């Protein structure tokens, strides 16, 4: 393939859908997660087993580089969360969420940029949330909310610094999507009902619907689109 | 063609580029402006001569409907401006800007929605600006700034109301684009220099680069994207 | 008194509370509305009977000037609304809402600025809403939403232009407040319940609580605060 | 005094000005920093020497509690920065900035809340920046930008969770203020000129002007104001 892409958290949910959409655009994709084998074989992608909660990010980027023969696109879709209120949350749990979502985002982008710069073209796509703009409503997720909001600042900062290198950096903010990760929410009506009532479209999204936009932000369509957050939430935030 | 689209201000600048991109997607497009003939013939679109600053908007939508055999997409890219500071601006000049940019946006969307609802699928694309989020900097454009910001509220409101009808409504916010309309700005360095210094990419956009994103917001890619503003500004706002 | 203030819609709800808070700060206040007599006598303010939906705004400002012996502060708290969805709303109803909320805001500020500039100090306070940032949720108010959002653009534009004249311009965005105007909402639980569930503080505001912040934005506390919106909503938007 | 307040970074710049304004409101204030002695004696505050970049935050809050006889207000104004672009920044430097600005913000608030809840009234004031909304322009501060933006998410999250406990949580976003910390910026015109050109008021703020608003957000004026960011920037963001 032509453009080379690395997608973390690419074996499940949104990450997997993004990897699939990229393969569809003719990109050579590498999927990174703890168990990427099955997904990689199904999607026709390169598997890169890794534990991003502990393994050195720079090491994953180097493996992606040598496995793909280059690096043009980076999508950090890895997921993890500790749904506990601030007063019940430990510092270790706090740092776990912030580390994977923000620290790793920084480390991966920092390691990838020089290769995108070398190619003269790059796309960095961070994954946000409706919590990039709100606090999650009935769900107690202060750490996740803080991390996903922090990504907007990182997005603007890196976009500003790397624009002249041919790199565009944006934040895709998915709304409420049907994935294994959000399954415990679609669970009890106590949470699903109030949330869904605020979604104009009246339904949660399918991972593939979110991926359509991700592909755009990883393509030539985003040539002049950088340092921005793009919310794909069925109208939730506008409600 | 399959999907039917009406693009106002479609004979020049951004509007023309959007019409061209839509034709490229295989849409049957109608171009509306005072003198749409040449552009329509060049792009392979249907011409609909109109003076949106005076002609009844509902009349233009009906003509588009009967000319295309349906109506699925509406892009209000008409342009006009009175670059005068608030204390030097007359009420007539104020209303002229607000009328074309906001009042006509409302009237066109209101008239189009029932036809999109009839089709069970629709896309409304309003055109914003960096002034949807700022005041224009060195340029005195209070009326334009107010109008383009007001469009964000209209966008959210219509998106909420029409989501269940199959209609998605968004606001495309172009940054500084090279068009005849902005020519008097790229004019003296007094204005061009300060502005460009704040654009990370270091250059103004080409109309076609803005149109790439417009096409997305007028397509299946936006199935779950509604009630949002999308800034394509080369990083200006993130700076 | 020292500082002179004009407050439209100052005989009821939020407007009245703001007028009362200003009188408390020792300002000489003028209250404008169709029937300001009783409120003016109760608050110790100057009454200026007017129908801002039809009377020339410049005329009201001139009357305020001559009635107070100057003009330093302007608060446009007049209210009016047509709670109808876009497809059921007439253009006349649309313009009625936009005229009073936005057109009059512009006209009043434009007429007041020269007097504030003459004094070398001024405060313009526009009144927003949670709909300056959202679409009102279960309530169908597209015109109001558009108007209150448009005020953010006007706020930024005038703030930029008049900053060097000693004028600060901001937008106070009240959340859900208990007033006669919102009474029909606190009415049926169908609307009150869903909304209140999204307010962290679990209750609607009292007009006086909103006025505390209004006073600040009309005082020396705002010396370096201009071109901003300040939401006082009990946490609704952050939810 | 009645209300008890802890202000970190309270011996210099904005932090010191906030402490002074609070003492002026009749609050019993404790100032925390590495060398708070001189400032505490000058302001009439309680000194709490600490190195927040290494000392346990919970320990500082406990010392404040026992030193003041309670805890109602928390202002985290400590400052630190590594002005290096992303590609030149080390992970240790990144974590240093994020630790003091965000991690410590979380830890201090988490430790303080139970005491505010015990009192049935509390005010948490985090310190943002124009970089809570932009990337700093000509200044390379990706870590600081990310941290100050992340604080907006934390602000919303804690505000939502603690609202019913009588605690209000907000983010004060100062613009460009004259302090020792920003001295190296007001230094060369290369940076000062471009920035100042974007400030409508045409000048940088004095610490005391920022403190006026801080006091408000730490007082009864904020009774119904929570989960919000308030920018006091002389119009910079609105430009």
């Amino acid at each position: 393939m032509e453009r080379k892409a690395l997608v973390t958290g690419g074996s499940r949910g949104i990450g997997r859908a993004i990897a699939e959409a990229l393969v569809a655009r003719g990109y050579r994709v590498a999927i990174a997660s703890r168990n990427p084998e099955e997904a990689a074989q199904s999607l026709g992608a390169v598997p890169l087993p890794t534990d991003l909660e502990k393994d050195d990010p720079k090491g994953l980027v180097k493996r992606a580089l040598e496995a793909l023969g280059g690096l043009h696109v980076l999508v950090h879709a890895a997921a993890v969360n500790v749904r506990k209120p601030a007063l019940e949350l430990s510092y270790e749990e706090w740092r776990r969420v912030l580390y994977l979502h923000l620290d790793v985002a920084f480390l991966l982008a920092q390691a990838a940029a020089p290769h995108m710069a070398e190619a003269g073209w790059g796309r960095v796509l961070f994954i946000g949330s409706v919590t990039t703009f709100t606090a999650g409503g009935p769900v107690p997720i202060p750490a996740y909310t803080t991390a996903k909001t922090a990504l907007l600042g990182l997005t603007r900062a890196l976009a500003k610094e790397w624009a002249r290198l041919g790199i565009r950096v944006n934040l895709l903010c998915p709304g409420y999507v049907e994935t294994e990760f959000t399954l415990p929410l679609r669970q009890n009506p106590e949470l699903y009902e109030p949330i869904t009532a605020r979604i104009p479209m009246g339904r949660w999204a399918r991972p593939e619907e979110i991926a359509r936009v991700a592909a755009v932000l990883c393509g030539d369509e985003a040539e002049y689109l950088t340092g921005q957050a793009v919310a794909v939430d069925g109208g939730f935030l506008a409600y």
